[PDB]
C-alpha cells in the first residue's frame, strides 16, 4: 500500500469530481476524453479504484455508452471501463448487471469490432461466473447463438475469452442450466478440444467436464458427439493443467451406466489411467484412481479389462505407499476387484500375486470405518479363495490366511473387533473364527 498508489488515491478524489462533469459533457471529445481516463485508472494492475468510480455513478452513463447508436470508439472504452468493473468482486459485478449492461454486451458480441467483442466477452463471463441467478440470466437474454459465432473468427485471444465465458455458461449444478439451450455448443466444444492454444483446450475441457455432469441424456449427447476419443487423447497430453478437465470429464461418463463406460474404455482409457498413476500431480493421482474404482465395480469383463491393463500393480503400490487420501481410492479399485471372486478365481490369486494383502492388512489401522470395511471385503474375498483353493486339492491349510500371519496382517484384523461399528466388529469376527481360529 505504496506511497505512489497513496498520492494517486489523493489525487483521484479532487479530480473526480471534474471527472463525473467530463463525461456529461456535450461535447464529443470531452466525454471520450472523461471515458478514457476512467477506463485507464480502472485498469490500474493492483488496486483499481472500483468502489470510487462506483461511487462516483458514473456506471449508468458508461452503459448508455454501449447503446446501438454510439460511436464506436465510446463504446469501446466504455465497454472496458465496464469489464473492468465486472471481473471485480461478486459485489461490484453486482453493479454492473444491475445497470442494464448484459443485452448491451450481447449486441456488441454482434455488431462490435474484434477488440470490442473481446471486452464484451469476458464481462460476460465475470457475470456467469458469479451466481447461477447470472448466468440463467445471461442465458435467457439469447447469448448462446452470438457467442458461438465467435468461434469462426480466427483471432486466437477472443476464441480463448469466449471458451472460457462458455464454460461458466455450462457450470453448475445446484440448478442445472436449461439444457435446451446449452446443448447447442456440443458441436463448437467438439471442435474446440482440437484447437492448439493450450487456455482453450483447458476450459473447452472444463466445459465439457460440467456438460457431461448431469443426467444419462447429457452423457448420452456428449458420446454422439464423439468427444470422448478426444478426451482419454487429451489424458496424455503435456499440461497437468489440460489433463485435469479431461480427466474429469471421462470421470463423468464412466459414473454413467456400463455402455457408457464402455465406450472410454473402447477409447483405451485404462492405457491412459495407468500413465496417469505415476503423475506428479496428487490430484491426478487421486482422480485417476477414483475413477479406475468406478469402473472396477461394474461388468466382471469391466474388472477384467482393468486387470488385462496392467492397473493393479500401480494401485497396490499406491495402495501401499501413497497419501491416506489416494490410498482410499486404490483400495476401493482393489476391493471392488475381488468383488465375485467365487466365481472368477484366478482373479483373487492374480492380486495376491502383485502383493495386495500386506498393503490391505497395513491400512486396518489408518483408515476411517468406511474404508475398514472395504478393506475387510477385500481380505474376506481373499480368504475364501484361500479356503476354496485347500478344499479343491485337500491341503488343510489356507495359503491366503499363512500369508496374513506373515504379514503381520492377524492382528491388525482382530484390533478391529474393537470398533464399535457392528457391522466391522461381525466382519472381523468373521474372518479371525473362519481362517485363523485352530489351535
Amino acid at each position: 500500500s505504496s506511497a505512489a498508489d497513496q498520492q494517486f488515491y489523493g489525487q483521484l478524489q479532487q479530480e473526480l469530481p471534474q471527472m463525473v462533469q467530463q463525461i456529461n459533457s456535450s461535447d464529443m471529445q470531452e466525454q471520450l476524453a472523461a471515458t478514457v481516463k476512467f477506463r485507464q485508472i480502472l485498469s490500474r494492475e493492483h488496486n483499481p479504484p472500483i468502489d470510487i468510480v462506483i461511487q462516483s455513478g458514473v456506471v449508468p452513463t458508461l452503459v448508455n455508452f454501449m447503446n446501438e447508436n454510439q460511436p464506436e470508439m465510446l463504446q469501446l472504452e466504455a465497454a472496458w471501463a465496464l469489464t473492468n468493473i465486472a471481473s471485480g468482486t461478486s459485489a461490484q459485478t453486482q453493479v454492473v448487471v444491475d445497470a442494464g449492461a448484459v443485452p448491451l454486451f450481447i449486441q456488441l458480441l454482434y455488431t462490435g469490432s474484434v477488440e470490442l467483442q473481446e471486452q464484451a466477452i469476458w464481462a460476460l463471463g465475470n457475470v456467469a461466473g458469479d451466481s447461477t441467478s447470472y448466468r440463467d440470466y445471461v442465458l435467457q437474454c439469447s447469448a448462446m447463438e452470438p457467442i458461438l459465432s465467435l468461434f469462426n473468427s480466427e483471432k486466437v485471444t477472443l476464441i480463448r475469452t469466449a471458451t472460457w465465458t462458455l464454460s461458466n455458461l455450462c457450470r453448475g449444478k445446484k440448478p442445472q442450466p436449461d439444457w435446451s439451450i446449452v446443448s447447442k455448443a456440443l458441436p463448437t466444444l467438439a471442435k474446440l478440444i482440437y484447437s492448439f492454444d493450450n487456455e482453450t483446450l483447458i476450459d473447452a475441457c472444463w466445459a465439457i467436464s460440467y456438460l457431461s455432469d448431469g443426467p444419462a441424456e447429457a452423457i448420452q449427447a456428449v458420446i454422439d458427439a464423439r468427444i470422448p476419443k478426444r478426451l482419454v487423447e487429451l489424458l496424455s497430453h503435456q499440461s497437468t493443467l489440460v489433463q485435469t478437465p479431461a480427466l474429469r470429464a471421462v470421470g463423468n461418463i464412466v459414473t454413467g451406466n456400463d455402455l457408457h463406460t464402455q465406450v472410454v474404455i473402447n477409447c483405451g482409457v485404462l492405457s491412459a489411467l495407468r500413465n496417469l498413476l505415476s503423475s506428479p500431480k496428487e490430484s491426478i493421482r487421486k482422480e485417476a484412481c477414483w475413477t479406475i474404482s468406478n469402473i472396477t465395480a461394474g461388468n466382471t469383463e469391466q474388472i477384467q479389462a482393468v486387470v488385462d491393463a496392467n492397473l493393479i500393480p500401480p494401485l497396490i503400490k499406491l495402495l501401499e505407499t501413497a497419501e491416506y487420501k489416494i490410498k482410499k481410492e486404490a483400495c476401493w479399485a482393489i476391493s471392488n476387484a475381488s468383488s465375485g471372486g467365487l466365481q472368477r478365481p484366478e482373479i483373487i490369486r492374480y492380486m495376491v500375486s502383485q502383493g495386495c494383502i500386506k498393503p490391505l492388512c497395513d491400512l486396518l489401522e489408518i483408515a476411517d470405518n468406511r474404508i475398514i470395511e472395504v478393506t475387510l471385503d477385500a481380505l474376506e474375498n481373499i480368504l475364501k479363495m484361500g479356503e476354496t483353493d485347500k478344499e479343491a486339492r485337500g491341503l488343510a491349510i489356507n495359503e491366503n490366511a499363512d500369508l496374513i500371519e506373515k504379514a503381520g496382517g492377524m492382528e491388525k484384523i482382530f484390533n478391529c473387533q474393537q470398533n464399535e461399528n457392528d457391522r466391522i466388529y461381525e466382519k472381523a469376527y468373521k474372518i479371525i473364527e473362519t481362517y485363523f481360529g485352530e489351535e
